[PDB]
């Protein structure tokens, strides 16, 4: 398949548990550094290559070094979490801009779920800012306890409904401008917090109707959480008002 790529590596862009990222010249790109495991990587790489949507990060391709590598378009504006943080610690964005980020993410997630694709790691840090400042869902997954639904934590179940829960957490991050969810509560106590009936609190300035929507995303019953289509409609209406 025209997905595999035989470029040269450049400056280090960042690193983490997932591995490291560096720029490369193919066109400037971002390159993600990571038997059986290397097998399905390639398998799922092929399905991700056919994503084609304005609010989903394109896959340029994949490659092999001697570690699996993911080749991505270089997005200079970086990720949404870093941007929200950079507003706070200082630019100011109207409510309109914050709700528009949510609409953008809801469109890309609507598209992914329409293709039966479960992200599993939706969070502000995994949303990228494009040149025109639109947001694109990224990092599809070729532990993040604070974004995980009850049934993901308890039963390891990942569905569109658990993607929707993490979308709700992402809405909260947007409204708090990049604050760590459940700050001062440890990962090991998150489940206990949640089956308690406790949720992330309404941010001080947050429009009630925006909080009502994100709150819906954290229903204990996965079937009670709105769809991405319903999220996008409600967010677009809010944006129009
Ligand atoms: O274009 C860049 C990029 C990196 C980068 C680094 C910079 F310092 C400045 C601009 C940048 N642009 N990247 C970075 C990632 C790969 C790893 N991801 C991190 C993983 C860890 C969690 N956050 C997300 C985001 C990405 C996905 C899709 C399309 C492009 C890009």
């Amino acid at each position: 398949e025209d997905v595999l790529i035989p470029f040269t590596l450049g400056r280090m862009l960042g690193k983490g548990e997932f591995g490291s990222v560096r720029e490369a010249q193919l066109v400037k790109v971002a390159v993600k550094m990571l038997s059986s495991d290397i097998e399905e990587f390639l398998r799922e790489a092929a399905c991700m290559k056919e994503f084609d949507h304005p609010h989903v990060a394109k896959l340029v391709g994949v490659s092999l070094r001697s570690i699996p590598m993911v080749i991505l378009p270089f997005m200079k504006h970086g990720d949404l979490h870093a941007f929200l943080l950079a507003s706070r610690i200082p630019f100011n964005l109207p409510l309109q801009t914050l709700v528009r980020f949510m609409v953008d993410i809801a469109c890309g997630m609507e598209y992914l779920s329409s293709r039966n694709f479960i992200h599993r790691d939706l969070a502000a840090r995994n949303c990228m800012l494009a040149e025109d400042m639109t947001v694109c869902v990224a990092d599809f997954g070729l532990l993040p306890v604070k974004w995980l639904a009850l049934e993901s934590l308890a039963d390891n179940l990942y569905t569109v409904h658990s993607d929707v829960w993490a979308f709700g957490v992402t809405m909260w991050e947007i409204m708090t401008r990049g604050q760590t969810p459940y700050a001062g509560i440890e990962n090991a106590e998150i489940y206990n917090y949640l089956i308690g009936g406790n949720r992330l609190k309404q941010p001080p300035e947050c429009m009630e109707e925006v909080y009502d929507l994100m709150y819906q995303c954290w229903s204990a019953d996965p079937k009670q959480r709105p769809s991405f289509t319903c999220l996008r409609m409600e967010l677009e209406n809010i944006l129009g008002h």
